[PDB]
């Protein structure tokens, strides 16, 4: 179940750059920005 929502963060963090210099703070609000996050957040 909550196993597919996890594969999906973790190949979205790849088809994304992440460069070192950035950081994760900077990484996670990169994917909110995405209108994906929005329907993550729905999930319905």
């Amino acid at each position: 179940t909550k196993e597919e929502a996890k594969q999906a963060f973790k190949e979205l963090l790849k088809e994304k750059r992440v460069p070192s210099n950035a950081s994760w703070e900077q990484a996670m609000k990169m994917i909110i920005n995405d209108p994906r996050y929005s329907a993550l957040a729905k999930l319905s």
